[PDB]
């Protein structure tokens, strides 16, 4: 049982999704830009990811720029509420599996929390080899 908060316009998110599929399961796909998690769910995700709230903020997007979020003037809860009100601020992809939750940046972080091994070699879209045919992480 796997969930990915996916952005089809994200190379990182595309590579993650294909690595999930290459382990043999089709995840539930949540298009977070349109269907962001609830506040309770986002708080839980962040806790399980083991990263700070700020570390989840995506830079170089309109609300991060115009809300001045680069400056250290915001509590964690202020940032969480910005994320819910402006879901493009939530960096991507977040993946949930029975083993755990990770912000999969870079995409191959997902290999930590996938239960079943990659079924064959995996190469990212840009040709970066990630696992070879034997299953070794390059
Ligand atoms: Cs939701
Ligand atoms: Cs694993």
């Amino acid at each position: 049982n796997i969930t990915i908060y996916h952005n089809p316009a994200s190379g990182t998110s595309r590579n993650t999704l294909e690595m999930i599929r290459n382990s043999g399961t089709e995840p539930t796909i949540i298009l977070y830009l349109e269907n962001p998690p609830s506040r309770d769910e986002l708080v839980k995700l962040i806790a399980d990811m083991g990263i700070s709230v700020r570390a989840l903020l995506r830079k170089n997007v309109e609300p991060y720029e115009q809300l001045g979020l680069a400056e250290d003037k915001f509590t964690d809860d202020q940032l969480i509420d910005f994320m819910l009100q402006h879901p493009i601020l939530i960096n991507r992809p977040i993946v949930v599996t029975p083993l755990g939750t990770r912000l999969c940046r870079p995409s191959e972080v997902v290999l930590d929390i996938l239960q079943d091994a990659q079924k064959g070699a995996f190469t990212k879209e840009d040709g970066e080899k990630v696992v070879d045919e034997a299953g070794k992480r390059l």
